[PDB]
């Protein structure tokens, strides 16, 4: 039901990039046209790690090649060229999300990866060792101690399917389109400051029926992102 | 109804040099104030930089050694005795990037700041938690605030942005009523220390500041009680129980 | 005095570990033997600090003497790699060992040498509490000295304090008797390595602990650090210890 991160994602709100961000109350034109076309908008939680995917039972790391640079052997474009490639020898921390097997020529169980996902109820996250094939064809977020200084306080390197966590009581952006409410920036900012989930998140990525996505980082909202300003993700209420 | 931080604040308990450690003796001024018929409201000490909203602008505190130069617009408000410094306040200087950064950003402003809007952390409607709220700076005019956030003291409170907090906002609960030591109870240093270690609010706070009807205040930092004050040893202020 | 064991030797791993010292799904032979003999197994939280003990009425730090160096004056051997295990009296430079004492600005040492700050279970076994205690109440017992200046305070403790080894009893920790042949019959449960790792990841207490130490009825002890389970230990991956639910 959720989309796949294969190209860059526009911002929910028009934001000027000062080389800081100068956010505005103006929604993305594409998002307005989609909401008026009748697409359902599912707000999901944006995590802070390194973009990956499972492709034919293997983990593939995202790599954006800039103009004129050597395309890595194995790169497969998807959407400043965006694409994915297989892991290299030096990708110690990418392979560390696999479950271990010291009696193997690789030391790894190549068919099992640790993941953080929703438990049987829809109330809390849980670490689970899943078959890597369960994530085939899906984009994931690799997170842990050695990625971004572990701003979520995760206890091990794990993958999280994008769109897993669905945000509760997030501002219904359809109320700012043709408009009942008009302060989309402040309302969203207030949701990240005073909601029960906001403090656990780096931002919000919207998943629509078109396969489109629209994101907002804490930096657009003039907010701080860090392990200090972040509550552990494993303690997030769902 | 809360006091304004204009002069250096005295300690609740007579401290002893070794580092200043609190002992089991209350401040003579606090004894005299409690006997003279004064109310004592324990508030929550937070860790940041002292400021105040004078007129409609934020003012940062600056202390001056009497044998120095007074900056333009500096306004004295008190004077220390131990160090002999001059207490006061200033209008923010160009370089106070993170002081100005507590204002609400404004795409329709020549500087990108709604100079009449600040982000502050205050008590919610019910009074059982703290919320971030964008407010008109005029509502804080005349009051002293503690500016906190990422770039101040290394954000020991785990705040999500630079915000202001009116001094005295967080009224403590179950904090020792320091009239029982002026005597029904004897160990004020043990009970006060036990409160920061084992209360539900202590773990979130840098210390305590008593606000009295006389305008007097008396403070106790964790360092007076021989405790650690750091983000590791502090639970986020925004999830403090009230 | 108290029913918990005294850390005077090295502690073996609950599970047979491989080689980075990672645990496998096989219990220690000594543990299986001890279990089958009918020993009571008490799972207790392992906390990251430094090993000490209250001897006479003084804090003593543990020091392992390598087989190629001299024994310090006042060093007591208590156990046996190739190094001895023993305890010393605190040296004048151990500023942060003495810092778990209650301060006293009127004493020669600046400390109340008869009172130490310790973290223990409160009246009702539902939470941990900091508690000023007469040091003589710990005489003979090994404690875990923890605080800001020990391992960078992965527990987020508001002060250097002592904790009697075995104070925190674990709830819902796998009962390792179901993983051992009972009257020769098949064990009721086969995957200890899996069940344990999921305890540290998804239990209510696991995320607050460095590991687990089983305190058996016969004085033996067995351990598992988060690393044995391929898990991270650090302040960011650890919830404050004083918030651990009991
Ligand atoms: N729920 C989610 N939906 C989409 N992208 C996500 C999600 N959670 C984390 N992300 C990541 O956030 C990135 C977008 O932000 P950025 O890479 O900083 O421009 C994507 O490439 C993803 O790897
Ligand atoms: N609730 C409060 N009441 C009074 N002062 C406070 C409060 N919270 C923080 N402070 C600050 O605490 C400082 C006094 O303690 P110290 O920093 O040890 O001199 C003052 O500069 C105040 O700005
Ligand atoms: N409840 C406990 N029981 C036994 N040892 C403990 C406990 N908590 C912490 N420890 C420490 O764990 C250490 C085990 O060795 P190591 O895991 O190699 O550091 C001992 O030296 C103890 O000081
Ligand atoms: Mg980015
Ligand atoms: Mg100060
Ligand atoms: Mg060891
Ligand atoms: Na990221
Ligand atoms: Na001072
Ligand atoms: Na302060
Ligand atoms: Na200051």
């Amino acid at each position: 039901k959720m989309c796949e991160v294969h190209d860059k994602i526009s911002a929910i709100l028009v934001c000027a990039h000062v080389k800081k961000y100068l956010a505005t109350n103006c929604l993305n034109p594409g998002l307005i046209s989609a909401i008026q076309a009748g697409a359902r908008v599912v707000p999901t939680a944006k995590t802070d790690g390194t973009c990956c995917r499972v492709f034919n039972g293997k983990i593939q790391k995202r790599r954006d090649i800039k103009p004129g640079r050597e395309v890595p052997e194995g790169w497969i474009q998807t959407g400043h060229l965006i694409g994915f490639m297989d892991l290299e020898k030096g990708d110690k921390w990418h392979y560390d999300c696999h479950v271990k097997d010291p009696s193997s020529p690789s030391g790894l169980d190549i068919n099992k990866v640790l993941c953080i996902t929703t438990n049987k109820a829809g109330d809390a996250l849980v670490y689970e060792e899943v078959n890597i094939a369960d994530l085939n064809g899906h984009t994931v977020e690799l997170m842990g101690p050695k990625f971004q200084s572990n701003p979520h306080g995760l206890k091990a390197h794990c993958l999280m399917r994008h769109g897993t966590v669905k945000l509760t009581d997030f501002p219904d952006l359809r109320d700012y389109v043709s408009p009942l409410k008009e302060n989309a920036l402040a309302d969203i900012r207030n949701w990240f400051l005073n909601s029960k989930q906001g403090p656990h998140l780096e931002g919000v990525v919207l998943h629509l029926d078109n396969g489109e996505m629209y994101k907002l980082h804490r930096h657009h909202l003039d907010l701080e992102w860090s392990a200090k300003s972040a509550r552990p993700l494993d303690q997030i209420p769902l």
